[PDB]
This record gives structure tokens, C-alpha cells and sequence, in this order.
């Protein structure tokens, strides 16, 4: 009878908790230094002597040393138009992604299931983020019948977001969770290439750096407000999360969902765009907890490009070290869109362990995690370690 | 320095509240007395004369008599692949969903930014939720800019969701609201036919369904805790949100984005389906509150279909009455998706404060608003209305 009272009983009460992380990829292992060659090869494109030559630059300055990928050599013999540079195959892609997307989305959220330790029925949300695999009902709910989710579990189906979508459920978690006394809240990425993977072009130069950037694989974070002493662990606290868009820059990142399947573009200047901005979201997002020392926390970058990281370690005057475990998943993984930050998370804390710091972040107390994207999007989350 | 004491204070205290209501629709208005005639003429099926006449009978049975379209004959005709049944047409659809779609969601946000009577720069959150149109940036992006929203707003692109997006988009602000300080949300439904649209086949019965029902339309909200008194006018409170998956539904409604623009089909048994499953949902949400009878309070009804409405009225047992606001908008726009229960419940406050009723629930104190759709999701949103 009283809607006061039951806002009042209904909330949480502390700030919302990553209590368990899980990772999964396709098997499928591709070597960055000799994939100019197997790309240009099976994309029939070997007569563009120049441009192979150009690709083998692109792959060598990319810092990446593996990436995990669905599509493998037979199944690109089986899809032509998924091997030119434009031809119509958005439905053949939109199906690999529906069905790929949600399977190793799966195996993921397992791991962090078994992780977290609590049955399956205390999830009482779902955010899925996915680039595409559009269909109705949509990926969320395939993940429910394949997981097994309560049929009464809220649900937020995240598509097409861009790079910076893993600030994105970090942001819409912290609400989730702090808002809604017992709310857990089951996140995951699943990004797969089968919708920006094509051919090579004279004329496009942008798609060709694409096809050496993005990878596969999967994200599950269980978050939740009040964690349970001793049963559940919390890993870190989300404190506080902005968005930011930077003036001019739409031309930036981008792309567009086509009868060839998804194409993008990315202008030479991001990486001055995200270091020119960078400063004003670490001010919004450190100034109120007085903060001065970027070097003084620990951080969490979205791996857009090894140009990138460069620059903002160059303009914030970070150590080396301090884009040591970003870099590492980036040379491992690739660019996995919205799932490298918290395989850089996951990272992070199991290095902090193995290595007897004091705190998940690298034993530091307190830690800021970026994510970077289209219209040039710039998600700014401040993030408190859990001690041991 | 202290997660706790930020929470305390960041937080809201109050529930989230309806504060203003905005919309607007393509001009054109397509009769349905003669719909049957102008579809089969501009999609050239005149030889399907069985085909025909059924959907003629379609029609008159939709108890639809106005739909607003911003596709005209005119841009049918510079579009031959849009009118044949099954033709590449993705590119040429997405584009006219990406125009058109942010265009009319700033036309209704207009309308409630002048109604709300607070300045632009006080949105704090974007949830722009859309059938299609994928771009990277999103509609939300276009959006923030022919609005002129802060760049620091919250968004939150909602693509592809289903008919029951209106309780999604409702559950979702109810978070953002709630557990913010001052924010203020700004909710934007835009849904656009270009999509869907295409030409008669006798072997696609559920397509040629779907060709009755939808129209074009767009709505603004306003959502915000702890209303400013006497600056901002609180129309009706959000106390509850349940999200429920109906098992073995999956192949009651959906689609898939194709190179044909968007495919769906529709199940003949959704209103046994809603119907059987709708009491659950009620229990659930009214038993706590002590309801039992649900004549009791107002309702707002996703307008799906006219069986709909009646199977879940014949089954619940309601006054005539409680579904003539719900069958008022079905009457002049149609079914437009994920915008109906806004223009729903716009209508409903409008006409409660012209007969001088008590509430804008019509003179009621507690209502319920439902969204059905894909995999057969139920959204069962409890409502509070407000006074005078």
C-alpha cells in the first residue's frame, strides 16, 4: 500500500561487485605472422602484390601475436561471398553469428558460474552484448534455453554497441544490481568476426586494417550489490561510471549493418582523438576521490590499436607496466571488441594473485577502465580493488 | 574515499515517476477500408485475386481504421524490390529506417521536453529503443545530436527488441531513475514500418497478417525519483517490473533481419498463449499488493492484435471498458510496436483530466501495463497513478 516503503525494503544497499569472471573462444588459433599470406590467399587477392605487401606491415605493427576465429579455411571455401571484398552474405554471416554468438557465450557464463559457486536460479538479470546476430526473439534468449536461466530473468539484449560496449554493461550492471536488493547480474560479451570478415580492396584501406585487428571470443561477469561473507568473493567494486562523446568525430569509428555484412571504417586520428580527451574523463572521474597520480591506480584499456595505447601512455605519462596486462591480451586475443576488458580484467587479478599482491589491481586500491568507440564514445569507469 | 558513503548519497530515495509524455507520427494516413486494394495494386498482385479478397477480410477483422506510414506510394514506386515479396532490399530499408527513425523520436522528445518544462542539459539518460535501422554510431547518437542532449548522457541503444520493448524500456529507466540522484530519463520509442513492408505471397500467410497490423509512430518520456514540487508534474509511478519467457513459445512471434529487409511470422495461437499465461503474471505482481480484483484498476494493453484483447479480457474477466483506451489507439494507429502503450497511456491521462476524474488512471488508484512479444515474452509493469 505504500510505494515508499517498498523502494525502501527492495533496494541493495552497497556499490555494485564483479564476484566471478569466465572466458571462452573457438579453438581455432590464426598466427599474425603469416596471416597476410593465408588472408590474401584465400581471399583469391594475391595478383594485389602491393596491397599484400601493405598487409604484412599492418599485421607486424598490430602487437598481436594470435587471435581465436571461428571461420576457418574450410568454412570460408564454403562461403565465396564471405571472401570477397563486397558481395551479398548477410544472411549466411547473421547465422554463424546466431548460432556461434550464444555457444561460446555459453561456455563462458559455465566458467563463471562454477567460479561465483551459486545456483543457476539466483541470476535475476541478463545483459547480452553482441556486434550482430539479429533475429526475434534474440542471443538472450537462446543463452537462457542453453544455460538453463530462470524464465522469469530480466533481460537486456545489447546490440550492435561498438568497442566501448564493455563500460557500456558496466554501466547499466552498477544499476541493475545497487537498485535491487539479491539482484544478480549475469553479463555477457560474445563478439564474432563472421559479419566484418571480406576480401581485400585497393580503395579500402580502413576494412583492410579491420581484418588485422578483430578476433573472437566471449565474456561472463556475475555482478552484484552486498555480497554474501565468505560464500561470495568479490573481485572489484564499480565506484562510479561516465560516458563521454567527443565533438567532431563521428568520421572517427564506425559502420554501417549491409547486404555484404557489416562494414566499418577507422580514421588514422582516433588514436589523437582518445589522448586529446582522455585527460577531461580521468579529471570528471578522479578529481572527486583525489586522485592527482595516474600512475597511482591501476588500469583496464580497451585495445583498440597498439597506437592507441601508445599515445594515451604518452600524453597521461603512464609506466610501461601500466598497459603491460592490456597489451598482453591484445598479443593473445586481438581486439575481441566489448569482451577485451574483461579478459584484461580477468588477467589482471589472476596475475595479482599468482603474484601474493595485496589486491586484485595489481595491489593497488583504486583502478579506472576505458572502453573506446563509435562517434567516438568514451566510457570512463572508476574501480575499487578487494583486497588479498 | 568511501564506496558506502558515495552510495548513500548518489542514490535516489523516491520510485521512478512518469513526468511527461511526448509523440508523433509520419504524416500520411493509410485508410484500411481500402488498404486490401491499394497493397495488391502497389505490389502489383492483382492476379492473386483469392489472395485478395482474404486480405480484405484481414483488414476489416484488425478493427484498425487508421495507420500513419512515411512509406508512400510514391517512395514504393522508386523502390520495386520493397514491393515484391522477397527481394534484396536491406540496404535501401536500413537507410530509411536510419533517417527516419531518429527524425520522428526527435519530434515526440520535443513535445515532452516542453511539457517536462525542464531545460535540455538536465537529461542525464538515453534509451532510444528501435525495431531496426544499425548504424555504428546508432540512432541514439543522431538523436543526442538533433536534439542537442548533453554529450555526457547516458545512453542506451535498444535494437531489435520486440513488441513488448515497452515494458523493457520502462523496467530499464525504473534502475536508472531510481538509483541516480537528479537523474532524469529520457525514453524514445521510434518504430518505422520500411522495414517490414513488402509484397503478398500465398504461401506467407503470417506475413500478409503483419502487413494489417503495423504502422509508424514514435513516443517520448520523461522519467525521474523524487519529483520537484509544483516545477514537475508526476502522471503515474512505476512500482513493480516483471519480465516472464512463456515456455515452448518460441515459435509464437519473431523474425529475422534478412537481405530482404526483415522476415516475421505469427502464430494463430498467441492469444490462447497470452491468455493462458496473463493470470501468472497478474498474481505475481498484484498479490503483494493485495489486489485481487482486476477490474479494480486501469489497464494499458499492448494492442498486438485484436484477438489478443479479447481472449485476454474474455479470460480475465473485464469490463468492456478497461481495454477502450488500449482499442482506442489500436483504432487510429495501428500496431506500433514498442510506441502503442505510451500513446496508450498519453490518452488515458489525457481523457481522465477532461471528464475530471480523480486520477490520471482514470480516476483509479492502481493499473497495469503490459508488452507482448518474440520468444513470447511478457513485460507486466504495476503502475500508480497520480493525482487531480
Amino acid at each position: 500500500v505504500s510505494v515508499s516503503g517498498i523502494r525502501k525494503v527492495q533496494r541493495a544497499e552497497g556499490p555494485a561487485t564483479v564476484l566471478a569472471i569466465g572466458t571462452a573462444n573457438p579453438p581455432n588459433c590464426v598466427d599474425q605472422s603469416t596471416y597476410a599470406d593465408y588472408y590474401f590467399r584465400v581471399t583469391n587477392s594475391e595478383h594485389m602484390t602491393d596491397l599484400k605487401k601493405k598487409f604484412q606491415r599492418i599485421c607486424e605493427r598490430t602487437q598481436i601475436k594470435n587471435r581465436h576465429m571461428y571461420l576457418t579455411e574450410e568454412i570460408l571455401k564454403e562461403n565465396p561471398n564471405m571472401c570477397a571484398y563486397k558481395a551479398p552474405s548477410l544472411d549466411a554471416r547473421e547465422d554463424m553469428m546466431i548460432r556461434e554468438v550464444p555457444r561460446v557465450g555459453k561456455e563462458a557464463a559455465t566458467k563463471a558460474i562454477k567460479e561465483w559457486g551459486q545456483p543457476m536460479s539466483k541470476i535475476t538479470h541478463l545483459i547480452f552484448c553482441t556486434t550482430s546476430g539479429v533475429a526475434l526473439p534474440g542471443v538472450d534468449y537462446e543463452l537462457i534455453v542453453l544455460l538453463g536461466l530462470d524464465p522469469s530473468v530480466k533481460r537486456y539484449m545489447m546490440y550492435h554497441q561498438g568497442c566501448f560496449a564493455g563500460g557500456t554493461v558496466l554501466r547499466l550492471a552498477k544499476d541493475l544490481a545497487e537498485n535491487n536488493k539479491d539482484a544478480r547480474v549475469l553479463i555477457v560479451c560474445s563478439e564474432n568476426t563472421s559479419v566484418t570478415f571480406r576480401g581485400p580492396s585497393e580503395t579500402d584501406m580502413d576494412s583492410l586494417v579491420g581484418q588485422a585487428l578483430f578476433a573472437d571470443g566471449a565474456a561472463a561477469i556475475i555482478i552484484g550489490s552486498d555480497p554474501v561473507p565468505e560464500v561470495e568473493n568479490p573481485l572489484f567494486e564499480i565506484v562510479s561510471t561516465d560516458q563521454q562523446l567527443v565533438p567532431n568525430s563521428h568520421g572517427a569509428i564506425g559502420g554501417l549493418l549491409r547486404e555484404v555484412g557489416l562494414t566499418f571504417y577507422l580514421n588514422k586520428s582516433v588514436p589523437d582523438i582518445i589522448s586529446q580527451n582522455i585527460n577531461d574523463a580521468l579529471s570528471k572521474a578522479f578529481d572527486p576521490l583525489g586522485i592527482s597520480d595516474y600512475n597511482s591506480i591501476f588500469w583496464i584499456a580497451h585495445p583498440g590499436g597498439r597506437a592507441i595505447l601508445d599515445q594515451v601512455e604518452e600524453k597521461v605519462n603512464l609506466k610501461p607496466e601500466k598497459m603491460k596486462a592490456t597489451r598482453d591480451v591484445l598479443s593473445n586475443y586481438g581486439n575481441m571488441s566489448s569482451a577485451c576488458v574483461f579478459f584484461i580484467m580477468d588477467l589482471m587479478r589472476k596475475k595479482s594473485l599468482e603474484a601474493g599482491l595485496k589486491t586484485t589491481g595489481e595491489g593497488l586500491d583504486w583502478g579506472v577502465l576505458f572502453g573506446f568507440g563509435p562517434g567516438l564514445t568514451i566510457e570512463t569507469v572508476v574501480l575499487r580493488s578487494m583486497a588479498i
